[PDB]
């Protein structure tokens, strides 16, 4: 339905639209009501009041009195004005406050609503949709639904009521005359009805594009260091730009439909002016009517259809609403299968953990085509621990998922203590399951603040037990806030051991009955495990735990051992008995702050497309001219309509001013057209440039600047829409009609001037109060604009948050909390909404009750200068008339300083982004680029300390070399700097003390595009586009276009291919966001294969086969031992059994070396690698 907003309306906000509705009807009959009960001089309101002459006579006794009578009325009149700028000041404050809060707390409550949405969808919902969009949508669609569901209705009901009022006058002053004229409202109105319907078609799509080009943004700026290290800031910005182009191209075509709707409503409203004067031409030759009776009726429906043509764009925003409320309530209305809102559902009293999986088939709903799990079957008893082997790709993590209930089995069952999940209560199900996942993630927050995401209402002292257990303990002690620092987006700012282990703590304060753990050490080095290990073990007896492990020490003392072959579990039973059988087990086992003047620099960024602005301008001032010149020529035309000489045929005869209306309407639609399609495609390019501009300038930037914890995700993404969006709202033909009303303010200053000069006095004081209240609002509205955009900020920081990371906050059952946190982040801009609200009703009321003293002081002064004779009335009521043309253009540009307020903040914002320079300038085409690379590594004394904690020592001094064909593996403890070592390599950071060579180059003088070319880096976490596996392998190389061939030896090189092979769609399917639709080793691989197309002079590998199992691992290390000579290579891995091949190896910890050489020299000496590799045999 068209209605399908306001249904979180309730009875206050029904209530706050019907009183409003009431008042805009009162204030828009108010002035049709004055000349309905006043009506002596309504007639003379037809200008030019005819008075046939009776001068020659005249007694100067008799004109005398005629003088003080007429000065009488005007007085009389004037005070009757007074009367109504009061009640227009009360009704209009009503109108506009009402309106304006209703729209306000039904915008609140949409956006709550649509945010418990989002959170209430399965993870299948997320697996098939671009979720990357959602929030754009919380950004941009619902306050589209904001600009039109508020006081643009009551503008809307005002006009209709000036519109009606009108045509009632005229009922009475000549029924048959207004009937006639009436005939244009039905064609009018379906007019605007087919306009609005193409506007919300066209909003929604656009609106559509605006939320894929945020997607991009989402997909990047959270893979920022992915896109810098690959070098791929031109294609995420060719990306970004096709979207833009796609919007704006919707958006011209947006202006197009709203501006030809305009110019047809003020052309139809002009034909029906030559249809009036042509039938009221009849009227009076046949007698049934007088001049007079032609006159008013005029009057009296003109000013009606001038207010319903300047209503229009009340309608374009209604219709622009309409069309945002379409995804945002489709999402509203969408009711999931798995409910974890939902309140029913089974809580047993006593949950042993007795699970049973029984014929488990299942297929995941982005890829339905292949079967993942074919009659699965395991049964794990209470207070017993199966550990799931197996290949990448079997489905254990799909089993991990399926226990939790992320998703219903097609055939099978998934029972605890014999009851079916599916009858369980979904997060009363999910509460007592504490999962770990592959690759964890964190939340930017605190550690402490991520670890009550476990469980909300757990005390300090379990915490640190936790922490303990976690292995966790140490080194929250050794940084500086303890358990206060607050880690990056998805704890980037930890090391991935400590990450991990800050994740085992997190599912550790559950105290859950069911413990998934799905390479829950992966991350780890032999100490950590160990330990973590060990305080598993002293909580076994409690609890039944669910293990997968690559690592198959852990897998060692676990109760039962079930292997993965097939989707299918073809050996369950201990260690002892699999070996006995020589399965798959064996297998695996023994292969072993604002300027003023920033609107206007945004504008001059508008140069280009000038030719636009000036056909708008001369379009604008022709329009806003001819706006009190009408009362001029309706003067001219007035005259000679009441000369009557012969009586039939001349009257006839002057149907040339029917044709002068026609003209004036072809004039008005040309003209109306043009100003607003010439500034609406004006401010199209220029929101596009500005867009464009902003995420180059993201793209620019420094990795330090990403990890500011202001400069979130989130952030990022809320600052670019909202600024652009700001500054567009202050552009297009919201200016255009402002230049428009300085051309009426200049046509009335001129009219008066010629007409009489006594009077535009008046105006000039006029002007200032009325400009008074725009000023003062402009100043009001401006501080909380900054306060608004930075909540909006945090808001944005909260949803995206929540979107990216919906699977752990499924996990958590953290849905109703991050529920909280988005209401709380609402409340201020919610507050700042509900006081400009009324800070805007008193402005309007303020300037429409102004307006109407001026009109009253118009009356008052020109009846002082009637008496005296120095201006006649003819003259007092032209200019008058130009008063209240002048009067209205001063109201509209104060009711523009709101527009221009958000402007101004929002330009001073977009001028700085563009002109920050980064330290590290990515885009710079300076530096040396040498001919030749031998790959020389060398690091001396390398000092680092992270910006985000700049007092914690990082690297102290850290010295290494590495040559062509040689192979460095750096190894140590978690958070030791290994990873340190490759983003230094990456210049991703720039060391105080110490330097970085390659060949004898200190790579600061390299270009830095040219350095990273010859880089070829696997992450610890590799992240991964929704974008095709060929599209991922090929990122690894973007200055060239990768052949498919080339896609395939890489592939196979990074033993990859067979997968991507016998999947359907083969290299054409898509991963999902971050790699989440595939596998942890399958991802890996990708990864590799992603660096490998690149053929990298020096190849930085970080735990790169963390998630690959033991037959992968075997043949990627035999593919890169084939490639060894002809480049360098860095690695860093726990597993010993990389490590004992590289040409040498190096025992960083705390950021120095401790030991260094080859694998005998390190084993012949009892140091750290001695005790490691003892350690793990
Ligand atoms: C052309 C544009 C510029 C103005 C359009 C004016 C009317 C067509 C609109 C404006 C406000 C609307 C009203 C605003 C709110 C409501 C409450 C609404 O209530 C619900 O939808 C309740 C649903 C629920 O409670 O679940 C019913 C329609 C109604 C009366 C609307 C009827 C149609 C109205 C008068
Ligand atoms: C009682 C006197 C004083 C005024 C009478 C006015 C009517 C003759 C006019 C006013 C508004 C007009 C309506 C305004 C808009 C439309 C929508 C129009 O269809 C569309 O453009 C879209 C249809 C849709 O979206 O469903 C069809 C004509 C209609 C009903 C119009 C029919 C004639 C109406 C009722
Ligand atoms: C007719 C003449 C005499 C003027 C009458 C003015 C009233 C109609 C105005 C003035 C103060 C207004 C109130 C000022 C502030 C608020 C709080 C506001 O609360 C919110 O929705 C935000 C806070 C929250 O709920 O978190 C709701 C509207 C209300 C009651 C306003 C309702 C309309 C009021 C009473
Ligand atoms: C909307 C407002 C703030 C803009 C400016 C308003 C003035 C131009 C109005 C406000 C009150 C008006 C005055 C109200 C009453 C009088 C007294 C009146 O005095 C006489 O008749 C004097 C006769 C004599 O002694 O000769 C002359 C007009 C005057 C000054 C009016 C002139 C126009 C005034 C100054
Ligand atoms: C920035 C703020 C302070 C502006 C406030 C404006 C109002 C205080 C002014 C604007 C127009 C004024 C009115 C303009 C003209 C007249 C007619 C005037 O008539 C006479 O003086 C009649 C004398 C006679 O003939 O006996 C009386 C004051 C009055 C109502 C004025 C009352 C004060 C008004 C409403
Ligand atoms: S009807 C021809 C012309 N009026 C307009 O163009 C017009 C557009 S919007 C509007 N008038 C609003 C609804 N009018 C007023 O606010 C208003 C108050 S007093 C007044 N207009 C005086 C009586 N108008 C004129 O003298 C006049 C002559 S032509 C004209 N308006
Ligand atoms: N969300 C998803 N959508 C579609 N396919 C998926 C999704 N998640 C996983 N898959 C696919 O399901 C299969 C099994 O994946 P799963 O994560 O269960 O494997 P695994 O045994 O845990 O692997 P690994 O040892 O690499 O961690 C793979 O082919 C993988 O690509
Ligand atoms: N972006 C960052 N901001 C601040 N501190 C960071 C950041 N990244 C890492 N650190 C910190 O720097 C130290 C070294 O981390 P680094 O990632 O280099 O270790 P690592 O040896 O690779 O660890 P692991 O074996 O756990 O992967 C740790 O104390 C870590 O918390
Ligand atoms: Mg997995
Ligand atoms: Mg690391």
């Amino acid at each position: 339905s068209v209605l399908t907003m306001f249904r979180y309306a309730g009875w206050l906000d029904r209530l706050y639209m019907l009183v409003g509705t009431l008042a805009a009807i009162i204030h828009g009959v108010a002035l049709p009501l004055m000349m309905l009960i006043f009506g002596d001089m309504t007639d003379s309101f037809a200008s030019v009041g005819q008075v046939s002459k009776q001068s020659t006579q005249m007694s100067e006794a008799d004109k005398r009195a005629m003088f003080a009578k007429l000065e009488e009325e005007m007085t009389t009149y004037a005070y009757y004005y007074t009367g109504i700028g009061a009640g227009v000041l009360i009704v209009a404050y009503i109108q506009v406050s009402f309106w304006a809060l209703a729209a306000g707390r039904q915008i609140h409550k949409i956006r709550q609503k649509f945010f418990h949405a989002i959170m209430n969808q399965e993870i299948g919902w997320f697996d098939v949709h671009d979720v990357g969009e959602l929030n754009t949508r919380l950004t941009d669609d619902v306050s589209k639904i904001n600009e039109g569901i508020g006081d643009k209705i009551g503008m809307f009901f005002q006009a209709m009521a000036t519109f009606f009022g009108g045509f009632i006058i005229g009922f009475t002053r000549g029924w048959k005359l207004t009937l006639v004229i009436l005939a244009i409202s039905p064609v009018l109105g379906l007019s605007a009805g087919i306009w609005a319907k193409i506007l919300s078609s066209f909003t929604d799509k656009e609106l559509h594009a605006y939320a894929k080009a945020g997607a991009v943004a989402e997909e990047v700026l959270a893979a920022i260091r992915t896109v810098i290290a690959f070098g791929g800031q031109k294609k995420e910005l060719e990306r970004y730009n096709n979207n833009l182009e796609e919007a704006k191209r919707l958006g011209i075509k947006k202006a197009i439909t709203a501006n030809i709707s305009m110019g047809a409503a003020f052309l139809l409203i002009y034909a029906s002016y030559a249809l009036a004067f042509w039938y009221g031409t009849s009227l009076v030759i046949s007698k049934e009517y007088s001049i007079g009776q032609v006159l008013t009726v005029f009057f009296s429906v003109c000013i009606g259809a001038f207010s319903v043509g300047q209503a229009s764009p009340n309608i374009e925003a209604f219709a622009n609403a309409r069309g945002a409320a379409y995804e945002v309530f489709k999402i509203i209305d969408n009711k999931p299968s798995i409910d974890s809102f939902s309140k029913s559902g089974h809580k047993p009293d006593n949950i042993q953990g007795n699970l049973e999986f029984k014929n488990i088939h299942f297929s995941y709903p982005s890829r339905k085509e292949v079967q993942i799990l074919k009659g699965l079957n395991l049964k794990v008893k209470s207070g017993q621990t199966v550990a799931l082997v197996g290949n990448s790709g079997g489905g254990k993590s799909t089993t991990v998922q399926l226990m939790q209930r992320l998703y219903d089995p097609l055939d099978g069952m998934v029972s605890i203590d014999g009851q079916d999940i599916r009858t369980i209560n979904v997060r009363y199900l999910r509460e007592i399951i504490g999962v770990v996942s592959q690759e964890p993630v964190l939340f930017a927050t605190t550690i402490a603040e991520n670890i009550r995401y476990g469980r909300e209402d757990v005390t300090m002292d379990e915490i640190e037990k936790a922490v303990k257990e976690a292995n966790a303990y140490d080194f929250i002690m050794k940084l500086p806030h303890q358990f206060d620092t607050l880690v990056g987006e998805r704890g980037a700012q930890l090391s991935g051991g400590q990450k991990q282990r800050i994740a085992i703590a997190r599912a550790l304060v559950r105290n859950p009955k069911i413990l998934l753990l799905d390479e829950a050490t992966s991350a780890l080095d032999t100490e950590s495990e160990a330990v973590v290990q060990a305080a598993l073990d002293k909580a076994r007896e409690g609890r039944t735990t669910i293990v997968i492990a690559h690592r198959l020490s852990t897998v060692r003392n676990a109760d039962v051992i079930a292997g993965f072959d097939g989707g299918v579990i073809v050996e369950q039973g201990n260690h002892d008995e699999l070996m006995r059988e020589k399965g798959i087990y064996f297998k695996l086992v023994m292969t072993q702050d604002v300027p003023p003047a920033s609107f206007w620099r945004i504008l001059k960024l508008n140069s280009t497309e000038w030719p636009y602005f000036v056909v708008g301008i001369f379009a604008a001032i022709i329009n806003g001219g001819l706006q009190p010149a009408f009362s001029v020529i309706f003067s001219k035309v007035v005259g000679v309509f009441t000369n009557g000489g012969p009586p039939e045929t001349q009257r006839q005869n002057s149907n040339l001013f029917s044709l002068l209306f026609l003209i004036l309407g072809i004039i008005s639609f040309i003209t109306f057209f043009l100003q607003g399609f010439t500034f609406g495609k004006a401010g199209e390019i220029l929101t596009k440039r500005l867009r464009y501009m902003v995420f180059k300038s993201m793209l620019r930037q420094d990795v330090s600047w990403f990890d500011d914890p202001k400069n979130t995700t989130g952030a990022l993404t809320t600052r670019l829409a909202n600024d652009a969006a700001q500054v567009k709202g202050a552009t297009g033909s919201r200016l255009a009609v402002i230049f428009q009303n300085i051309a009426n303010l200049g046509t009335g200053i001129i009219i008066s001037l010629i007409y009489g000069w006594q009077l535009t006095l008046l105006l000039l004081a006029i002007v200032p109060i009325i400009a008074i209240a725009g000023v003062v609002e402009m100043k009001m509205l401006s501080g909380q604009a900054l306060k608004d955009k930075k909540e909006l900020e945090g808001s944005g920081k909260i949803a995206t948050e929540a979107i990216e990371n919906f699977r752990t906050v499924v996990s958590l059952t953290r849905e109703q909390k991050f529920e909280t946190m988005y209401a709380q982040s609402l409340q201020i801009p919610y507050r700042n909404a509900m006081k400009k609200a009324h800070v805007f009703g008193i402005t309007f009321s303020f300037t429409q009750a102004m307006m109407y003293f001026s009109y009253a002081a118009a009356f008052r002064f020109g009846a002082y200068l009637v008496t005296q004779q120095l201006m006649t009335f003819e003259n007092v009521l032209l200019v008058f008339s130009a008063i209240v043309f002048g009067a209205m253009a001063v109201g509209q540009v104060s009711s523009f300083a709101p527009d221009y307020a958000k402007a101004t903040v929002s330009a001073s914002h977009i001028i700085r982004i563009i002109e920050k320079t980064p330290e590290i300038d990515s885009y710079s085409t300076q530096g040396l680029k040498p001919n030749m690379l031998e790959g020389n590594v060398q690091f001396s004394g390398v000092v680092f300390n992270y910006p985000t904690r700049p007092s914690i020592p990082v690297l102290q001094g850290l010295s290494l070399e590495v040559k062509k064909g040689q192979t460095l593996a750096l190894v140590g403890s978690s958070g030791g700097g290994k990873s340190t070592v490759v983003q230094l390599l990456e210049r991703f950071y720039d060391p105080m003390a110490g330097s970085v060579f390659l060949d004898g180059k200190e790579i600061k003088q390299l270009n830095v595009q040219w350095l990273r070319a010859q880089l070829g880096i696997v992450s610890q976490e590799p992240i991964l586009f929704d974008r095709s596996i060929a599209e991922n392998i090929a990122y690894g190389d973007n200055s060239r276009v990768v052949s498919y061939e080339e896609i395939v030896r890489a592939a196979k090189e990074a033993n990859i291919h067979q997968f991507i092979d016998s999947l359907p769609d083969k290299y054409n399917t898509r991963v999902g966001d971050k790699g989440t639709q595939l596998s942890g080793g399958q991802k890996q691989r990708i990864a590799i294969a992603r660096a490998l197309v690149r053929q990298p002079h020096i190849l930085l590998l970080d735990e790169a086969t963390s998630a690959l199992d033991t037959e992968s691992e075997k043949v990627v290390q035999e593919a890169l031992d084939k490639a060894r000579e002809g480049r360098t290579v860095i690695v860093i891995a726990h597993r010993l059994s990389t490590i004992q091949n590289a040409d040498l190896i190096v025992v960083i910890q705390n950021g120095k070396v401790k030991e260094h050489g080859t694998h005998q020299q390190l084993l012949a000496q009892k140091g750290i690698y001695f005790s490691m590799v003892s350690v793990q045999a």
